[PDB]
């Protein structure tokens, strides 16, 4: 009903197995879903000027013994060792994002720098608290590590916010709680730069208009962090986005850029995750639509179907000229009842089911049925086609009326 | 020169280090030739009607001792541990179709069934042997598995070595050998089951035309196979493409179909990768182009510029028209003179070079410059469009003469 691991196996989007704890058989269906998001979050990437990397799944330990992550995560870390040597498989994208800001000198010019990566992580999580796509050992991150001076902080940060609740809108994620946590018993940096940091997380909330509430003493060893927990229709709470400021990790790892005044200079990290976990976040929507997917999501978007035999040829051509439009389109030509199909194609959760009888063939229209089981009547094919399109770009969540 | 390595490093595509062994860190500008590429398979993947899939990084050691290939080739493996169990980080995408393939109740009319993916692999090669993106540790397979009959295997070789042929072409590929091998001493099956398969693929290849050398006794145990190498412009040999029959492993990992005389049967598996490592081909197109990719595959397509600030702002519209139509474009405004902005331009190897001086903007032309240093004058900027949307959605090796 709203249970993802049920709405999973029925609309056979993805399994598990004992074989490969807490990580996901992505089935057709499933994957389909997945690389839609992956579109969306790559339209936002380019919308708010971000590159896109990708970077190895294991680095030697000595390297991530430089991260400080080794004395307090080595037991979380999967590790494999080959010719004498440790390799970790990367349970974080940050050390491989500043690997690639380290190839080639870096100016004050390049900053800000934006490095986005959907991260294939690993995490040795306990089997017995595994639950499908909610707890898992193997997830992608919808990360990215921005590289900036401390001047540059609060209108990085800015960025952050809006690109957070710009997404969240798209899912009718409306009621957003947002929590700054500040500076820990034991901290880096002296109490000032502290100051600064917790400051430009709070100035750059005002400056969007954003109401929070602190998280006193919560803040990481390396710097403060805005959190963000959205509320689904069921208005149970999800943490999923995160905005951490680091004034660690690039000294640890010498990043390093040549500064206006010509003196070497360490940048500031901002990680930042909107989705958190892509595996995660599907299984959220997955409970919050209960199935019924925005088309933009949908596996399948429409299912073309005859009447009888004798539409059979009209349905080909409105599939093919569906398959042109760019929409995901099955056509239905079993020797079935229409009432059948439509049953079989409403639990499947597919948007709509356009339906072919002699008087639609005639007229050169088709009879629209949604998923919800409204009948919109006989509609120009164009027409259809062209709000089916206009519905998809935007990623409406709402279905023709 | 066009060493992968040297443009690689140039042109910002990607890099490698010694803390990460034969694993690439792909750049902003390789990452994106990467994905079209990804993007030019799933058109292939969906006119040759492939499910799309994504597997686990890792499964249990117990699942690869099933396979066999735990005895034979475990020292080319990596493994994890995790509460006293042994994990092998997949160096094959196979066992893990299987186990989707396992997933849900299978008749004979659900095969042929054709499963692709992006398979993330790893093999514990020597890493004195390693070298550029030709010998990796990391690689991502072309891969998939075609599930089918006996009846079947001749229909589905056929349609893989269309795919192969109409893959290769699009780059400019020609020169392919072709070799099949035929059974081993040590062998499953009966002698009539290899004859049946041996004739599949030699009438696939006889029908087609596609002249091939026989390798006598050098086949696999599991059973015979193609293999597909293509010759570059300095007439190097590549072995990308392979389509290898196999009657063994769909036994050992318990995969069954239910019959037209609804009795249980083991089916048939095809593995087939055409490009077969992502990485190596990009390394391979890198070299053959020397740098200089086909429009639809260089990251960027085109560089809009002015020549004084006067025409700054039908260069921004001009560069958001060419972005509403699918272009990888950016603006060059810069205070520098034309023969500046077009070296770098031309280094870069973008393909089109569009240049707005005062007559361009008063007659809503533009001036387009090839980075082969051929001028094709002032043209209308829709028709200049135009031709820019056609070449790219073509996937033309050649630029407008
Ligand atoms: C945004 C990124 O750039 C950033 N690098 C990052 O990964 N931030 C963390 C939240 N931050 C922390 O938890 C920091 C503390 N921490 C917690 N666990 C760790 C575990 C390991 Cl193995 C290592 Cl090496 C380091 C750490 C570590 O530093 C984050 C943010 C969003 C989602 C997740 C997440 C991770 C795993 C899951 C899953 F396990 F699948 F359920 C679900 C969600 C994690
Ligand atoms: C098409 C696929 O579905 C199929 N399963 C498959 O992987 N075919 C093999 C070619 N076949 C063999 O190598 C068979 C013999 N062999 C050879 N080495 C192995 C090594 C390991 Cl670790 C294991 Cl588990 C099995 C084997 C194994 O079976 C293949 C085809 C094309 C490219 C590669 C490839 C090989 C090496 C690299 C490398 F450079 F190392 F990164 C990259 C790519 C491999
Ligand atoms: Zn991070
Ligand atoms: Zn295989």
């Amino acid at each position: 009903g709203r249970d993802h691991r049920k709405i999973g196996k029925q609309l056979d989007l993805y399994h598990m197995q004992e074989e490969a704890p807490g990580m996901v058989f992505w089935h057709n269906d499933g994957w389909t879903i997945f690389r839609e998001l992956e579109v969306f979050v790559r339209s936002k990437l380019k919308e708010y000027q971000y590159q896109e990397v990708k970077g190895p799944f294991m680095m030697d330990r000595v390297l991530w013994e430089k991260t400080g992550h080794w004395d307090n995560y080595k037991d979380a870390m999967f590790t494999t060792s080959s010719e004498n040597r440790e390799y970790c498989i990367k349970p974080m994208n940050c050390p491989g994002h500043v690997q690639i800001f380290n190839q080639g000198l870096k100016s004050y010019r390049d900053l800000p720098l934006r490095m986005a990566e959907f991260g294939s992580c690993h995490r040795n999580e306990p089997s017995g608290a595994l639950h499908g796509l909610m707890r898992v050992r193997g997830f992608t991150q919808d990360d990215a590590h921005i590289f900036c001076t401390e001047e540059q902080i609060r209108d990085e940060v800015n960025a952050c916010i809006r690109m957070v609740y710009d997404m969240y809108s798209t899912f009718g994620f409306e009621k957003i709680v947002v929590k700054l946590s500040t500076r820990p018993d034991k901290r880096i940096g002296s109490d000032e730069m502290w100051d600064r940091a917790e400051a430009d997380l709070a100035v750059a909330l005002e400056e969007n208009n954003i109401p929070f509430e602190y998280q006193l003493g919560e803040g990481a060893f390396y710097g403060p962090k805005i959190e963000f927990t959205l509320y689904d229709c069921l208005d149970r709470a999800w943490q999923c986005g995160t905005v951490q400021l680091d004034f660690s990790l690039p000294s640890r790892l010498s990043a390093s850029y040549v500064g206006e005044d010509n003196e070497r200079k360490v940048p500031v990290m901002i990680h930042r995750a909107i989705l958190g976990s892509m595996e995660r976040f599907i299984g959220i929507l997955t409970e919050e639509f209960a199935g019924f997917f925005p088309t933009w999501l949908a596996p399948v978007q429409v299912v073309v179907m005859n009447i009888t035999d004798s539409q059979s040829e009209y349905v080909n051509e409105l599939t093919q000229k569906l398959q042109n439009a760019g929409i995901r389109v099955k056509a239905d030509l079993r020797n079935e009842k229409i009432g059948f199909k439509i049953r079989e194609h409403t639990l499947r959760r597919v948007p709509y089911m356009l339906v072919c009888g002699d008087k639609e063939v005639e007229a050169g229209k088709v009879a629209v049925r949604t998923r919800r089981g409204k009948d919109l009547g006989s509609l120009d094919v164009n027409d259809v086609i062209e709000k089916l399109q206009q519905e998809i770009r935007s990623r409406s969540l709402q279905q023709l009326e």
